[PDB]
């Protein structure tokens, strides 16, 4: 849940920045 990243953090959300 934030904006301007490569991955997801909840889906509808926002995106996430580093992920696994």
């Amino acid at each position: 849940c934030v904006w301007g990243g490569d991955c997801t953090d909840f889906l509808g959300c926002g995106t996430a920045w580093i992920c696994v």
